[PDB]
DNA sequence: GGCCGCTCTAGAACAGGATGTATATATCTGACACGTGCCTGGAGACTAGGGAGTAATCCCCTTGGCGGTTAAAACGCGGGGGACAGC
């Protein structure tokens, strides 16, 4: 991921999109979500690391502040799994 | 076209980290006792001279007695002032 994103963004990573790539949904979240959800928490994760969820929901520039919840559905095992998915998708 | 398997989500359990408190253990602190080494004082030895002790005699002082006189002490009595208790 950080290889990819560098070669392609890295003039600036806030450039990234998942592009061609399309992504399965999320299973009824109590959010709304799409490939734009994903690729602003992908770039997240890229500035901050994998598992550090305060900081990648805290982030205002990837506009997740208010979609993402602290017994709503999606959580830190759910963000886990989601990003497990699209990277590897990516990778494939 | 149908059913089962696989994947994802949800719940439950367990462990670890974080924080505060209590308890046990270690360390310090101090004084005494023993050991060691060195130096000084005491102990031992010997001599000479002075002081103390001993003896005798004499003189002065102290103790005891007598007598008289005078002053002091003791006994007595009354009144006043001070001391004591109270408030």
């Amino acid at each position: 991921l950080k290889n990819l994103i560098n070669s392609n963004y890295k003039d600036d990573p806030l450039k990234f999109s998942l592009g061609n790539n399309t992504p399965k949904p999320v299973q009824n979240w109590s959010s709304n979500w799409t490939k734009e959800e994903d690729e602003k928490l992908l770039i997240g994760v890229f500035k901050y690391g994998y598992g550090s969820w305060t900081q990648i929901r805290d982030d205002p520039f990837l506009g997740i502040t208010d979609k993402i919840f602290l017994k709503k559905v999606p959580g830190a095992i759910h963000l886990g799994r989601r990003v497990d998915y699209l990277l590897s998708f990516l990778r494939g």
